[PDB]
Parts: C-alpha cells; structure tokens; sequence
C-alpha cells in the first residue's frame, strides 16, 4: 500500500494554528516552510514524477482586519493551479523513498510568467497537493495527496507578524 505522509508536520501546525501566509513576487518566491513528503510502498523499480499544485480552499478573497484574518462575500470560482514538476522527475520508486522528497525549488508568483513559477492568486487560500505518477510502465497510475497541515493565504506582503517571526525563528 503507498503511504505519503507529511516530514516536519510539528513545525508546520505552528504555523497553521497561527493561520499560514506565503509570500508571491513579479519573480516568484520560494515557499518556507519547504513541503517534504515522506513516501513508502512504491516499486523500487518502477518509474514515477513527483507533481505539485495548489487548490483554491475555498471561492473567496481574504483580508487581515483588527489582528484578523476575514474572507469577503463575494466568492468566485477559483481556476486550478498550474502543476510544479519535481526536478528529480522522472525517477526510480528506490530514489524517492531513500529521503524526503523536497519541493524547495518551486516558486509561488501572482504573475503569468515563463514556466517553472506557479502563479496564485494573491489574498486566497490555498492547499497543497500532490500527485505520484507512474510513469514509462505499462499501466499509467495517479496516486494523489492533500496537506491541510500545509494551508497557507497567499500575500504580497506578511500581515500577522507572528508569521513573520516563526518564518525566521526556523529559517
Ligand atoms: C525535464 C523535467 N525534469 C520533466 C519534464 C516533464 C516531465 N513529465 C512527466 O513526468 C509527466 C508524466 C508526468 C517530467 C520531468
């Protein structure tokens, strides 16, 4: 059975309890904490690409009013992210189960830009996911994953400065 589960979920639920916010730029910014999942049950010898995206938790937009963060009343239908490929992609099941797989090189933007950035609409909520894909085989399979431990808003700017300082507390 293919066990996916959440590497430094301590840290995470920190941050989460404090409601999580991650910063968005022209460029791209990368994400801290870093998503690392820990992956048990793949064939060592099969072959699989790690993939990233974002859902939209829900269809509205946020705003931090007196130390809090509110959602708007005007909810919108939220177009999908754009996915993230791991750059270790394609690879064998022996390799991404032999440490954490680490998505520290995506790069979250509020523009459309070339490729590797992933753009997200700024003051929305988001959930990370991923998806495990066997690839080359026979059989192509998608096994996909949700990290609610991992929910963040996306800001140009961090508003409770009690993210701020966790951010650098661990950093
Ligand atoms: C070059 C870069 N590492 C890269 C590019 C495309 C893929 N495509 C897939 O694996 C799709 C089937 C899921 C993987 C990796």
């Amino acid at each position: 059975e293919l066990r996916v589960g959440l590497e430094e979920s301590e840290l995470w639920l920190r941050f989460k309890e404090l409601t999580n916010e991650m910063i968005v730029t022209k460029n791209g910014r990368r994400m801290f904490p870093v998503l690392k999942v820990n992956v048990s049950g793949l064939d060592p010898n099969a072959m699989y690409s790690f993939l990233l995206d974002f859902v939209a938790a829900d269809n509205h937009r946020w705003k931090y009013v007196n130390g809090e963060w509110v959602p708007g009343g005007k909810p919108e239908p939220q177009a999908p992210s754009c996915v993230y490929i791991h750059p270790d992609s394609p690879n064998f099941g022996a390799h991404w189960m032999k440490a954490p797989v680490s998505f520290s090189k995506v790069k979250l933007t509020n523009k459309l830009n070339g490729g590797g950035q992933i753009m997200l609409n700024s003051l929305h909520k988001y959930e990370p996911r991923i998806h495990i894909v066997r690839v080359g085989g026979p059989q192509r399979m998608i096994t996909s994953h949700c990290f609610p431990e991992t929910q963040f808003i996306a800001v140009t700017a961090y508003q409770n400065e009690e993210i701020t300082a966790l951010k650098i507390k661990y950093n």
